[PDB]
């Protein structure tokens, strides 16, 4: 097939890593997440998360509104205990152009009130984001220079921290998009290696592998990973991890916009190392 020439950074890391979510929701815990919607142009979003199990209870609802087709779009993601915060997307045209976006990120009560701009230009074979996290006290910078070419792809990321330190912690990766696979290697700053590869060779069959070397002369962590898009709404997982991790994701579709997917881990039979836990998942969803 084909595709475009852009992507950002955060491209195999997270269609892979969607790729790798796709165990259920959560390895244990139950997140009842109810997406709602207003022909008005009002978009929302009611979620209700059990985490750790039940070692924590959170619950977090949010609202989306979508401005003209050309104007923008905010996205008022408030809470319930908890923090807040906003979006301010910005677009040139339809056609990519370049597209800002401002956060009004922040703390409610006893946190360090930080808002920041995210940035961000795109076109043929290259995009590059300005992120900027003007938070509390010292100001962040973000920076990222992805370079396109032909079936070809290179990265480089840098991050800026405080006023009177220039560098903080950057990172840079290589490799290249292809027509439905995706193949990079991620060198994380601090002296990392590590890299990924997705391969689809069919829609209904779905592969991935990851791992990374940590430098000094550290062992190794493996990633088996794959989805099969089963005809029916309902797909499931691989998760097998060569470095000690042996669990599997099972995803499952009930028609309309309700639907439920369950997962789980099983670590052998650990004492004082790990056992079997599940994980939850409920989306009850509407029209309105």
């Amino acid at each position: 097939m084909r595709g475009s020439a852009v992507p950002p950074t955060y491209a195999d890391l997270g269609k892979s890593a969607r790729d790798v979510f796709t165990k259920g929701y959560g390895f244990g815990l139950i997140k009842l997440d109810l997406k709602t919607k207003s022909e008005n142009g009002l978009e929302f979003t009611s979620s209700g998360s059990a985490n750790t199990e039940t070692t924590k209870v959170t619950g977090s609802l949010e609202t989306k509104y979508r401005w003209t087709e050309y104007g923008l779009t905010f996205t008022e993601k408030w809470n319930t205990d908890n923090t807040l915060g906003t979006e301010i997307t910005v677009e040139d045209q339809l056609a990519r152009g370049l597209k800002l976006t401002f956060d009004s990120s922040f703390s409610p009560n006893t946190g360090k009130k930080n808002a920041k701009i995210k940035t961000g230009y795109k076109r043929e074979h290259i995009n590059l984001g300005c992120d900027m996290d003007f938070d509390i006290a010292g100001p962040s910078i973000r920076g990222a220079l992805v370079l396109g070419y032909e079936g070809w792809l290179a990265g480089y990321q840098m991050n800026f921290e405080t006023a009177k330190s220039r560098v903080t912690q950057s990172n840079f990766a290589v490799g290249y998009k292809t027509d439905e696979f995706q193949l990079h290697t991620n060198v994380n700053d601090g002296t990392e290696f590590g890299g990924s590869i997705y391969q689809k060779v069919n829609k209904k069959l779905e592969t991935a592998v990851n791992l990374a070397w940590t430098a000094g002369n550290s062992n190794t962590r493996f990633g088996i990973a794959a989805k099969y898009q089963i005809d029916p709404d309902a797909c499931f997982s691989a998760k097998v991890n060569n470095s000690s991790l042996i669990g599997l994701g099972y995803t499952q579709t009930l028609k309309p916009g309700i639907k439920l997917t369950l997962s789980a881990l099983l670590d052998g039979k650990n004492v004082n190392a790990g056992g079997h836990k599940l994980g939850l998942g409920l989306e009850f969803q509407a029209r309105s």
